[PDB]
């Protein structure tokens, strides 16, 4: 019950890497506990010690404590998203197996339906930071570059941070072997990024309007058009349904590449050649 009695919290209290956070829309924004300004996750002087963070939590009415991971500290943060049922029991088999294999400090997340594990160790080189599973759960692992919310809501009595080898995370996380995010950001700034379909929209007509825009902004690079489309609000299973010896998605993208005259060239920044008006908001 008493968060300062928890061994893991006493261990984290040695580091002046604490922030406070507040819920904003669907995100949790970290704040500098000494002056209440938004905190950078890479400026050490934006953080506090745990006493400062607890005072700041009170002073500014924040929702909770957070702890910033850095490459120099011993800590790895493992986030298990959407793995608990309504009785706070684990409902994902991958998560139950991870917790059998990686026994270290575990707390219930602020939403009440995920878990945080904190371990002393180093991530294997060959795993992705984020892995999504078919049932909506996810596994995220980080050792630096962001903060973690700290609840002190200890799960299954796992109240202490342990030194463990994390090679076993390769059993759970996916392996790994302009720029797409840069083109996505560009399209968003130009108002050329679609909204999710609404009731009574003709989705296939939305797809073609978007494919036409991708043909321009991606320079008729059909592989890049496809990667970006799959990250858009218009993605659905029909995209990959076989149709006449191709798929619905490939036929759509090839028709857009034939239909669109101009192309954006990042070397030329010819944004006024775009043939299509921005989407209405």
């Amino acid at each position: 019950h008493m968060i300062m009695e928890i061994p893991a919290i006493k261990a984290l209290s040695r580091y002046a890497q604490w922030v406070i956070w507040k819920k904003e829309r669907d995100t949790k924004i970290p704040y500098n506990p000494n002056n209440g300004k938004k905190a950078s996750s890479t400026d050490p002087l934006a953080w506090g010690d745990i006493d400062e963070a607890q005072a700041g939590l009170v002073r500014y009415g924040a929702n909770g404590l957070g702890f910033v991971l850095t490459k120099s500290d011993p800590f790895v943060f493992i986030d298990l998203d959407h793995v608990l049922d309504e009785n706070k029991r684990v409902k994902c088999e991958w998560a139950r197996q991870l917790l059998k294999e990686i026994k270290s400090y575990t707390e219930i997340s602020p939403s009440g339906d995920g878990l945080h594990v904190v371990v002393s160790g180093k991530l294997p080189d060959y795993i992705k930071h984020k892995t999504k599973f078919d049932d909506g759960s996810a596994l995220e692992v980080y050792e630096s570059g962001r903060y973690m919310t700290i609840t002190g809501e200890v799960f299954d009595g796992r109240d202490d941070i342990k030194e463990l080898d994390l090679s076993i995370l390769g059993e759970f996380a996916e392996h790994k072997i302009l720029d797409d995010e840069a083109i996505i950001d560009l399209m968003k700034r130009k108002g050329q990024w679609p909204d999710a379909p609404k009731d009574g929209d003709d989705w296939s007509s939305l797809d073609m309007s978007f494919a036409n825009r991708l043909a321009f902004w991606c320079g008729k690079d059909i592989e890049r058009m496809d990667r970006i489309f799959r990250q858009s609000p218009l993605m659905r299973q029909k995209w990959d349904r076989p149709t006449a010896g191709s798929t619905y998605g490939r036929i759509t993208l090839k028709k857009a590449c034939d239909f669109v005259d101009s192309v954006y060239d990042p070397a030329l920044r010819n944004e006024s050649d775009c043939p299509f008006e921005p989407y209405n908001e």
